[PDB]
């Protein structure tokens, strides 16, 4: 059923577009200045703030870039927003940029300080997908969350409490949690946790276990390709009428759109452009915890690890100066595309059950058997391509 | 030094009187109206509601009485205040009003509602003195408050942080903690035994105050039942009286006034103060009340209470009167006004001491274990006559005559 799902989400994409265009028309920005991922970000956040303000806005004068600090009627923003969505709320829409930000943050930063202070192992990076994503996120907003993400929450919710209506949350938060697991025991053990009203260290220690079980017996976590507002604004302005022509966040749509996007970015004096583009590209698909090998394969070019990456962050801090600042054109095109999946793959004390399953598991264990990559011409999911990694690679752990 | 105090006191007294006058002179009152206790309380309230306004103002239509829910412009009241007060902000004066009320409050309502609530034993009245006094009252406010109240406010927080909204955390949390500490130090201050005091320190040294800390305070509170705490007793009078007093041109600023001496009794002695009373009550029973409230002798031994006064001071459970102020829910055509018997044969001085004698928990028990109700405190002090204006002839009474039921409540 390509009617609702493909076209209803198109309508949510149209809104973001239209809005971005309106909002650019207010700031009286130029074309080059509306394609500046920097300005786009600021706008996106102005809105999510107002629906739950001012921000940094960069301008282009003969030669150099001028940063403007501006403020807008928090309500005016809310007004312009609905105008674009037919006076609707389109929570989906706000939630969408709510994720684009997430996926950018899960790739720009490593959230160790928080994991440890929670009592999670810092090496549990690949499980913190969407830890930045405000709880306000929608129902299809949490589905993108990693197993580890959920645990950090419950553990804090529990840690302060064990240190009224709050209950329905906890059970559900677990049901979701449990719905991440895709194996008997995994599933069953979550229940054994959800049994206690005042779950103390008994649980505190057990979920942490299950957290680690997912490192081997992963769960189902959806990935959503959420592009910057500018990309959708520009597309809408170019005539693309997505609600009519349909759009996806896990199909070929997002890659194809990024195959023509003209996004620019501010870039510090010593930073590497190629390295900058990489970053953004990984935020456009939630590939911050993907196997670098595959990311590079699909990308078309080296996908260098975080450490070796030359950049501190896409947003420009108030600290920096504009004199020594310039801007490059972001390389967002990719070689092939792939169905962003949700599945994690698979081959007494319920712990034992898992520990026993954990064991038989080898890192070499092939997942998504038969699934492959698609050419950018292959609109339909017709012919798949299987990658062979016998190759001089460059790692697998972005972090 | 000593001559100063009395000046400021007078200075304050004077201000107050000067004020209540202006209020009468305002509402176009009379000698009578301006002496009715109920009318006074309404004023004082409004004088306080103006520094964070309305109340019932009583008038007499020959045959019956009148209510008039007066709403006087807030900012104006606080402005006539400085006028009457030389353009000084008499905050102390405003504190005097507050206390008068607290002391009239303890003398009427038994605060059990709140005790069982915070988990304190319902039998701790002896300790809940000055509890209705808001935080808005300074050091004066605290000196008056007692162990019960101090514990109560501490337990209130201990618990408020168990629901824990990060109660003791973050920039504001750290600010609360500071407060919690202050209050711990206030409690500790009142204690006379190092054991109690040292044991306070053991509680305020925690950072996750919970049941542990909680039970230790309930403990410290029982102890104050026998190892008396050191509390402050003052003599605060309805400003209607202070009005009449300045009337005579009695300049307290000169003549000096005090809140722990004879001066308070001197006024109440020559003073005409009425109060509205409903049917089925003994018009003397209200007198006791107001009188008690005036001296804060709500938790004083009924003996020393009934002796210090000429008549026999009866307990609450045989005092037919449900308070000074009057509700709006019931008949006002049956309001017999009466003159309050606010006099006493003898006057005594109010004091601070309670006459005083986890290892601390095991050791405090000893002291308690050692105390006896038959122990005499304040050896050497007695009651004085109104002719002995300079406390000099102690009349140390012989008490136990089987009329022992000193527990007002």
């Amino acid at each position: 059923n390509a009617t609702e799902i493909r076209a209803s989400v198109g309508k949510m994409i149209d809104g973001i577009g239209r809005f971005y265009i309106q909002m650019c028309t207010e700031l009286k920005l130029s074309d080059y200045e509306g394609r500046l991922i920097q300005n786009s970000l600021t706008i996106e956040r102005m809105v999510l703030s107002a629906f739950d303000t001012g921000g940094p806005i960069y301008r282009r004068v003969d030669g150099k870039w001028r940063r403007e600090l501006i403020l807008y009627d928090k309500e005016e923003i809310r007004r312009i927003w609905r105008q674009a969505n037919n006076g609707d709320d389109a929570t989906a829409g706000l939630t969408h940029m709510m994720i684009w930000h997430s996926n950018l943050n899960d790739a720009t930063y490593q959230r160790t300080r928080a994991l440890v202070r929670t009592g999670m192992d810092p090496r549990m990076c690949s499980l913190m997908q969407g830890s930045t994503l405000p709880r306000r996120s929608g129902a299809a907003g949490a589905a993108v969350k990693g197993v580890g993400t959920m645990v950090m929450e419950l553990i804090r919710m529990i840690k302060r409490g064990i240190n009224r209506r709050t209950r329905i949350a906890y059970e559900r938060m677990c049901n979701i949690l449990k719905g991440k697991f895709q194996t008997a025991a995994q599933r069953t053990m979550v229940d054994q946790v959800r049994e206690s009203r005042n779950p103390g260290n008994a649980e505190f220690e057990d979920l942490i276990f299950l957290a680690r079980s997912a490192l081997i017996l992963r769960g189902s976590v959806a990935h959503k390709s959420c592009l910057p507002a500018c990309v959708y604004g520009s597309a809408v302005a170019s005539g693309y009428d997505f609600e009519r022509e349909g759009y996806s966040l896990v199909g070929i749509d997002p890659f194809r759109l990024l195959q023509n996007s003209q996004v620019y970015s501010l870039i510090r004096p010593n930073e590497n452009p190629a390295h900058k583009s990489q970053l953004v590209w990984m935020a456009c698909h939630s590939a911050a915890f993907e196997d670098l090998r595959v990311s590079s394969f699909i990308r078309g070019t080296k996908v260098v690890p975080r450490g070796k990456l030359s950049t501190r962050g896409v947003q420009i801090a108030s600290n920096e100066n504009m004199e020594t600042m310039e801007s490059s054109t972001l390389e967002l095109r990719s070689r092939y595309w792939a169905i962003r999946t949700r599945s994690g793959g698979n081959t007494s004390d319920m712990r034992t059950e898992i520990i026993r399953l954990m064991e038989s598991a080898r890192p070499e264990d092939v997942s998504f058997q038969g699934r492959g990559v698609f050419e950018l011409s292959d609109e339909k999911a017709t012919s798949p391509i299987v990658p062979s990694f016998d190759m001089s690679n460059e790692g697998s752990y972005f972090f």
